[PDB]
């Protein structure tokens, strides 16, 4: 139940819903309420402070409408680099469940 | 270049590595680098990283032959925890996408 696996799991979650168009801290909270059935409740203090990391790290960037938020030049390859690497862990668990059968 | 989300997919991998039961540092980068068509390597410094976390922490045991290590009645309890939060999460990307599709085809009419 470590905390690191729990913080990726969210990160995930997190990247998925960027991978999508702008958004803002409210309603990515909402959307993943609904989508988790309410299992998933993100708190916004802890949301804001990810995204201003992001920020500051050149991954995210915002402008006023509430503030949105979107994946830069630099966010969007490596949320491309995250996905890819994903499907080759997808992959390779395949292989090695194949190679053991 | 996603660092820390490198570390996850390396936990992952290993995981079910321990999953199929014990092994060694080496034998483990051999097992998925033939699983991948030698695509990748693991790192052996981050797979001692998560060794030394999950042994300090009783999910793996370890014995000599060469070390061994293997999943403990804790760790192969941890693991199923860990699979049901990733089967979760592949369930909620789903309903992201189911729903923010069913948002366009409204808004396309």
């Amino acid at each position: 139940i470590p905390k690191e696996m729990l913080r990726a799991q969210t990160n995930f979650i997190l990247r998925n819903v960027l991978k999508q168009g702008d958004n803002y801290v409210y309603g990515i909270i909402k959307q993943v309420k609904e989508a988790s059935n309410g299992e998933m409740e993100l708190n916004e203090a802890t949301l804001y402070t990810i995204f201003k990391r992001l920020e500051k790290d050149g991954i995210i960037s915002s402008y006023w409408g509430r503030k949105y938020y979107r994946l830069t030049e630099i966010g969007h390859e490596n949320n491309r680099l995250a996905f890819e690497g994903w499907s080759r862990v997808d992959k390779i668990i395949e292989n090695l469940e194949a190679n053991k059968k």
